[PDB]
């Protein structure tokens, strides 16, 4: 394959026991580290602030410093791919997990995700859909062998209230084959990224920008 | 349903990336608290430890004290359920999360189980085939709502090099119907546990004691 | 050297930046695990609510099963001593550790404990002085070396909303002669414990039940 | 009161129970960032890597961006002051908090640091002194009241077997007089951090270089 230029994702699974299914398309530019999906609700309206979905709904758009391509970029290059697997822990006790995999078919990458929620209490922020928007956000990358990335990020919305609703999320990233040797050696790496996110209750529009540095101006 | 007798498992998902698939059955007694099962793999040697299975491979067979029927049990009774949503954030890394289901005929129970693991490092113990038994372990459960428990514990198993390996565990449980208002009352609740597990690369025979107490003698 | 009796208290430190100092004494029973203590405020009224202070306000109290020594008691026995070092992690982001030491004078402890907590938010339960009572509790110890006890509980208070106030807590202790080697082949090992405590905005007035099991019944 | 210059540190307390006592002296650029500080132990050989002292080894010297004050700069200025709290969590179990207080005397800052260490295993790297040096570092920045920060970061260092040493950082800032407005209004903020340390048994010299940073580019 290319670098992508267009990609679908079907995400599903649970929230609180109840279950959600969601599907559509988007694009996005991989030099520049900028993609955009819209999804849609096929199990009526969302219980749950579709704000939850973030940073859930593809690194391959995200490009390394000076052009390189990133792992992720690599992976899809040569074909040999990568699975996810990200946790997140809030603060009041809810978790959230999912499982991450594609298809690549040219430039057009196919998601398929799963996502397990559960222990949102019925007065906090993602049950009352009193999510705002998410914070900017440093993502830390290591890689512990050739084949692993393990990052971490500390991820909080801000909320109707004016407090912030926080969880640690760990997102371990397990390739088909060795990351190049010169990637390993450039550790750690960090990611600036933002979001925006609208929505309705059966509708979402989402974006995003990234960008990798391992150090600042 | 009347107090579980039998009941089978299939078990599901990915360990580092690599899929696996078991299945089999067992049985236990609902009024002691033990259950056994027995499980078989379909997809080849398993290429990390068994263990690391467990505490996944049924709290249908769990008595709350003096006989009472636990939310479990209850839930298995009346026939509304529950699921359950683990994680398992190891100390080395590692995370392990499953997704748990029942459906229920008389007194049988059958689980299908998803588990997704990554970040175990190659030469730790779990990909080495080095975790040796689990210590016994109290559980402690909360019920932050009248249809949620949260439960926790700390958990370690014994390895060949005589360094424990741990892992902190949480477990998020979710039910069709709201818990007994004479069971909401008793927070919180303990619960004492022992398992057996032997095993080859194909096959497991687990066995497991629980009793729940609020206080100890 | 015998087994305590008697114990006086100095403790002190920060919460929030606002300094305090409270001193007292007490007494127990080490040979049923129970203790008291009465402590009275150098400072003015304490700003935050005292229950805070539990557990932080002597293990040389606690007797091991069927009579046996506690390594902590045997640690005073000998004269050899231990310090402790504790960590408590908020739900709500503040963070509380403390740094214990002991003189011992025949049958009598004397504690000198310096704690700092911080990021306690304006409207929770500890600036509030909302906590009514803190659960029953089981603590998991083990040892990682002879002469170092790792041990860990989740620590919950209820409060007058009816919504409970939960920390993770883990304590560090380090012995200045190696733990005997009958104590050390017994792991893991569970304590037991129940607390009371009133109080003024000057004065409390504590009590505390411990009782170790390896396994109950 | 102007920003700082020159600097004099006296910190002490204890790792696995050994106490040590260090002071020594050093200068910075409030204007750009960087300092640097010897510092001469008091009792003898430290028996533990000095690099664990670090992070632990002055904000007052970090100016935010074009040229306005950061919230630790004003605090100096005004002479209203704050306090630092922090919390660093090992992979392997081990724990160190700090206590930090300063006095300033014009240009000149003085720290008194107070810290306790405690489990870190007899073959790990911290005992055995195989620390070689710290990653370079992103902070994130929140302000959840007026007057306080809470600040995180994931801290490796890497070590002479070449597997990184891991912890979660938490450091909490308490000031003694609200923070201005167009400070808190610019969150999250993050500052970008190196650092350098040699070192012997009784001697450090270490220097570090900082930048804050709401965005990149």
């Amino acid at each position: 394959s290319p670098l992508p230029a267009t990609h679908d994702l079907h995400i599903s699974g649970s929230i609180n026991g109840h279950e959600f299914d969601l599907e559509g398309s988007g694009k996005g530019n991989a030099k520049e580290g900028y993609q955009e999906l819209h999804l849609k609700s096929n199990k009526g309206d969302l219980s749950f602030s579709p704000w939850i979905l973030v940073p859930n709904i593809f690194y391959q758009y995200l490009p390394f410093p000076d052009g390189a391509m990133s792992p992720y970029q690599a992976a899809m290059h040569d074909g040999s791919g990568y699975v996810m697997h990200r946790s997140m822990q809030f603060e009041d006790g809810a978790m959230l997990h999912s499982d991450h995999r594609y298809i690549y078919k040219g430039n057009h990458i196919k998601g398929e995700f799963r996502l397990t929620g559960s222990g949102f209490p019925a007065d906090g922020p993602v049950m009352t859909n009193s999510l705002t928007a998410a914070d900017w956000c440093v993502d830390k990358l290591l890689y512990p062998n050739d084949n692993t990335i393990i990052g971490k990020f500390d991820w909080t919305y801000t909320t109707t209230s004016g407090k912030r609703y926080q969880s640690d999320v760990q997102t371990n990233v397990t390739f088909g084959k060795p990351i190049a040797a010169d990637i390993l050696k450039k550790q750690p790496m960090f990611v600036f990224r933002k979001v925006e996110l609208k929505h309705t209750k059966t509708e979402l529009n989402f974006k995003q920008w990234q960008k990798a540095f391992q150090d600042i101006a």
